């Protein structure tokens, strides 16, 4: 047992693994009940770690909404830095999609609506993620893990590689998942905001067909693809709903300029079908 103020883990509780975090499973001392989830350095890549794990204490500390995974508390030390969060019990979007293979168009609506909700935060803040994978997408029922699908929430986590960016700038740093980043992004071009919205268009074509909409055999390979094809369709299936379709096409835009931008959006006809 380690403890962090108020809370406490086991690192025999992993819950995930990368380069540049560890995570546990752990409980508020008091009230054992209150599950977190304890994000720690991987010492294998010590400074990257410390370095991200503070950037996300900074970004997350300015962000509270239902769809951002909520920071409890943290503890930054010289040689040592832990962010207690909110446990999400229906652990990520990729195990759930491989397990459901495709998600039906309500459910993904219900997704949708609360992943921009959480981005309409993020654009009113000047705030963009960069990492937005469905390992990052989390989930979590409020009535627990065996009550009605109808009732996940769900939650972007993982703000480490997320800045400000003031509106008459652009970013250039290479972030994110190469199946997931913005063309912009791969082909080390300045970008915005709206390279989120590619990737979140990205994530929702893979719910709705369990494939990437641009198949590539590496990153390499998917960068060269962009860069020959200055215009980008993905094969959208025929039983498609309209306003999906719409959603996708317009979220899959090669270049950020012609990309739906963020008030259309919050306001797409996809968002608000029954
Ligand atoms: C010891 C135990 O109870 N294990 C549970 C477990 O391993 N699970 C449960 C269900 C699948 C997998 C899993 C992964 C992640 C979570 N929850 C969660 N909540 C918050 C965070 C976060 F706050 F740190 F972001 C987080 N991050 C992990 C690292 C890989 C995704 N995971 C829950 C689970």
């Amino acid at each position: 047992t380690e403890t962090v103020g108020k809370f406490e883990f086991s690192r025999k509780d992993l819950i995930g693994h990368g380069a540049f975090a560890v995570v546990f499973k752990g409980r508020h001392r008091a009230a054992h009940d209150l599950e977190v989830a304890v994000k720690c350095i991987n010492k294998k890549n010590l400074a990257k770690s410390q370095t991200l794990l503070g950037k996300e204490i900074k970004i997350l500390k300015e962000l509270k909404h239902e769809n951002i995974v909520a920071l409890y508390d943290f503890q930054e030390m010289a040689n040592s830095v832990y962010l207690v969060m909110e446990y999400c019990n229906g652990g990520d979007l990729a195990d759930y999609l491989h397990a459901m293979r495709t998600l039906s168009e309500d459910t993904i609506r219900l997704f949708l609506q609360q992943i921009a909700g959480a981005m309409r935060l993020l654009h009113s803040k000047g705030i963009i993620h960069r990492d937005l994978k469905p390992q990052n997408i989390l989930l979590s029922n409020p009535a627990g893990r065996r009550a009605n699908p109808n009732s996940i929430r769900v939650k972007i986590a993982d703000f480490g590689f997320a800045r400000y960016l003031q509106s008459n700038m652009m970013a250039a740093t290479l972030c994110g998942s190469p199946m997931y980043m913005a063309p912009e992004v791969i082909m080390s071009q300045h970008y915005d905001g709206k390279a989120d919205l590619w990737s979140i268009g990205t994530i929702v074509y893979q719910c709705l067909t369990g494939k990437a909409p641009f198949q590539a055999s590496s990153p390499q390979d998917l960068r060269l693809f962009y860069e020959k094809n200055k215009t980008l369709v993905p094969t959208i299936p025929r039983e498609t709903s309209a306003p999906l379709r719409q959603l996708l096409l317009a979220l899959l835009q090669r270049n950020h300029k012609d990309r739906m931008d963020f008030d259309e959006f919050f306001h797409h006809p996809f968002l608000d079908a029954s």
